């Protein structure tokens, strides 16, 4: 009566539907042997370093076809809004710059995540973690990427690790003698939009599930740079299993799962509810960051078994920096997924207010006050750059009696942290970070005569709308994601002004030209997300 | 220069601090060999079946010392409340029954979770998941446990798998030639109290973190049968990594981590903030289920590295059914963590309520007492939980009446384990009340469910409903499923929806069933002060 049924039963477990390229000459790293009648593969661990290094270089300059097709859909769909088409065109042009292999597609070159599946008879010598980490170290050290990892010296004392390590290394034991991989360069912003809900059987009916989806999609907002790949996982054997599944779903790792359940509790993809998620996303009006139809590229919905007393639910997105690469090592060598090297083919063959920042900031506020939310502006002049740690350090100084520093009162505040500057370039990739993380500082800083104008991406909380109304302030929404084209075209000079020890989180002073943004919050209580994200 | 630093650097990675017993004769399943100059281990995969079978049998009848010591601490502390001591005494007596190896310690014998670490040169033949699952299948089939897994035939159509499969099988590739395991029989109630929060740098200061902890501990409530092992994980490289870490922390799997961080971002345990969590737990007044000091056995706090833009936070508990077992296979055979087989060494009025009356008479009697009154129920209970409530609401939405069996007796939210041969009942404690909250006002406005019996604090809608309709919520002690079955339950019959397995509607006859009045018919809630 016993019948074993694996939870996950992909019809394409080795991802034959994906195109792979062989690393030239890499068969020298493997040797086929036979022990106790069984075929085994000896793998020189240097192969892991070579593979991880190439994966975490290529993935910052190229995208999958299904990602690029989504941007083209947003440009060509008559139902797309004008802002949809503008955002998608910007992101596609950004991808063309990134394909030059100098600037990464986003300034947040992400956390390095490795899912590895080492066969029982795949013999590496056992030091997989170190050799994979050395390849990741190589990719971020010798390329124009960013060191994004923050070490805790104690509970509250932090420092940047200076090399984007440690990585997340999830190495699984599986049958056979090969070594299979999914590499993910996961941005912090989309990582923040991985949510776990503890629900019940009361959710598991069409009316409740639909209302649930409508409610939760709005909590994603625009804070992870849509158009999104939206993943939704209903059920699971534990919270961590549910969240791992929703991560992999967002990477389209589970696309070949069956589409029906059975009495053994196997996982399945649900196309009907994927369509419902897409319908909710499109009808939400949230759009590709600034109102419209293209909140989502596509949806993945996976139904999992559950303990009778439990119903964990996971919701997560892949952002505009959609970065994953499949790979495998076998008797023929090292193979790595082929990404699209000519994104320009997705660009079709076929209006804003000039804002001079080189003025007293009160004159800039006066000009911005003339326009409603949703107005597109082009910024020209100085920005002062500061994000999470710089804001916390400055509040700490003020809590100790010190004044808000003068450099927080002279120019708009750009929430951003740059990637490393290529030789001969004025700036590395340098797009905005998520605005919501700074929300608790705006009222305090504005009441002390600074931060009247902020520039970042993502919808913000009500306290920021109230502060801007109380203090005559503005929040400007940059397009989220196009860090390479912003660096190449808009950022003319970068200098470090304060807190050099914070690395990418230092206070910078930059000079920009033709920097596009939308007025998201004005000085009158208006918010261009108040209807779609209410 | 490059320097590799693993995130987790336990000083005791092989859990040498744990006592293991060897399965007799199990060296016949392993053979040490040498291939290409390296030591390797051939493992007959039948060893995986034998090990998983014994692990998921033993774990339902015995506990670890640190769990039992916590219960004794609650009984002996002069600062514990009377309710603290009463709950802890009940749970220890429950453990004494479970050590008889017939009744499991809880009716919720849990999801079977296996964390496995197979060495590079540990050769099993590769079919580990099937052989581990067969051993799990054996344990739940051939013992008096429960089939708790719900399969989705489509998005909404469900059925019980009938064997407590599938298991969660997380098999990792590690150095060496051994096979190391953590087995977890994870209750659904404590699995539900695994929470993920997406926070920011603004949290990372003493004042903000302390207020955060005080706020989130209350959201645990009593719904997962405290005293809790409380785990808190600050940071992490992803949500799933944070949630995996907090699960393992709650199993005391990371107790030997370093206690200081470094510039490479290694994980560390934080004893100072563990003490703060325990201080918050004690001063909360929530207590061991019914007010007092013993909300928590102990705390684990792990600080993790984070992306500059991110701060995932994980909070999770291990419940009264604290069930995990370490194990390993090596060249000498199969070794399994030794649990405490003599829990008795740790062991140092109420209102009689007759249920054999019209339910309006029972309601009248209950109305004479304030919340916090301990009652003893004698008579018939109707048993129904999540799926039965959903089916009954569906019937009413289609014009059908609220069934008669929802109007004659108190509703006990519960699902039993299998009945041992010659016993009146298998383990049969309550399930979490909160999952039924959305039904109470509806059922009461249709003339039933005036008295409910379960465990855990409930939402305000239930308090409003009981006040509007003259209802009551009675709180059973949560966890003591074996002693309730042995001493209180005299007859069990399946009443409706037999295809639901343990989630069928049952009719049971009980004697001396202990409970507290948690919500009365006047708007009062005995958790309104501690869980506000
Ligand atoms: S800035 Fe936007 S595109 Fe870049 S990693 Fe963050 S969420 Fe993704
Ligand atoms: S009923 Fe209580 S003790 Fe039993 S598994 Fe659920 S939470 Fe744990």
């Amino acid at each position: 009566d016993f019948h074993f049924s694996a939870i996950f039963q992909p019809t394409d477990p080795h991802h034959h539907q994906t195109e792979f390229a062989k690393v030239e000459g890499s068969e020298k790293y493997v040797e086929e042997v036979e022990v106790f009648g069984r075929q085994a593969l000896k793998v020189n661990p240097e192969a892991l370093t070579i593979l991880a290094h190439r994966a975490f270089s290529d993935v910052h300059h190229f995208f999958r076809k299904d990602h690029l097709e989504g941007w083209r859909r947003a440009i060509e769909d008559p139902e797309a809004s004008d802002n949809d088409r503008y955002v998608a065109t910007t992101l596609l042009k950004n991808a063309c710059i990134a394909a030059g292999r100098v600037l990464p597609s986003c300034q947040d070159t992400g956390t390095a995540i490795v899912l590895g599946k080492r066969g029982e008879l795949c013999w590496t010598g056992g030091e997989d973690e170190k050799y994979l980490s050395k390849g990741i170290w190589n990719a971020y050290r010798y390329h124009n990427l960013r060191y994004s990892q923050t070490a805790a010296l104690d509970m509250f004392k932090e420092c940047n690790t200076g090399d984007n390590l440690p990585a997340q290394l999830d190495l699984l034991a599986v049958p056979g003698s090969d070594y299979e991989f999914l590499f993910i360069a996961k941005g912090g912003g989309s990582a923040n939009k991985a949510y776990l809900y503890q629900e019940t059987k009361a959710l598991l009916n069409p009316k409740s599930l639909r209302a649930f989806i409508e409610e939760k999609l709005k909590t994603l907002g625009t804070a992870a740079c849509p158009p999104y790949h939206i993943a939704l996982v209903i059920g699971g054997t534990s919270a961590e299993m549910t969240m791992k599944t929703v991560k992999l779903a967002s990477c389209r790792y589970y696309d070949s799962l069956p589409t029906t359940g059975d009495k053994y509790g196997r996982a399945f993809r649900d196309p009907e509810w994927e369509k419902i998620v897409m319908e909710v996303a499109q009808k939400s009006g949230i759009g590709a960051q600034f109102g419209g139809k293209y909140f989502a590229h596509q949806a993945r919905v996976i139904r999992l078994p559950r303990h009778g007393a439990s119903c964990p639910v996971g919701l997560a997105v892949s952002c505009s920096a959609d970065r994953q690469i499949l790979a495998h090592i076998n008797k023929s060598g090292i193979y790595i997924e082929q990404l699209e090297q000519n994104p320009a083919q997705y660009l079709p063959d076929i209006t804003s207010v000039k804002v001079d920042l080189k003025r007293p900031i009160d004159k800039v506020r006066q000009q911005l006050s003339q326009y409603p939310v949703g107005t597109r502006v082009m910024l020209n002049g100085t920005l002062i750059v500061a994000r999470d740690i710089a804001h916390a350090k400055i509040k700490e100084m003020m809590d100790n009696g010190e004044p808000l520093p003068e450099y927080m009162k002279t120019s708009p505040i750009y929430y951003a942290g740059p990637a490393k500057t290529p030789e001969g370039y004025a700036s590395g990739s340098f797009g905005p970070t998520t605005a919501g993380a700074m929300d608790s500082y705006v009222d305090l800083f504005q009441s002390h005569g600074g931060s009247y104008i902020t520039l970042a991406k993502g919808n913000r909380s009500k306290q920021v709308t109230d502060a801007c109304k109380k203090h005559g302030g503005f929040y400007l929404g940059s397009i989220g994601g196009p860090a390479a084209i912003l660096a190449k075209d808009s950022i003319k000079q970068v200098t470090c002004l304060a807190f050099p020890e914070l690395g990418m989180e230092a206070v910078w002073k930059i000079e920009v030209e033709d920097f596009p943004a939308f007025i998201v919050v004005d000085d009158k209580g208006n918010d261009m997300y108040s209807k779609t994200l209410a």
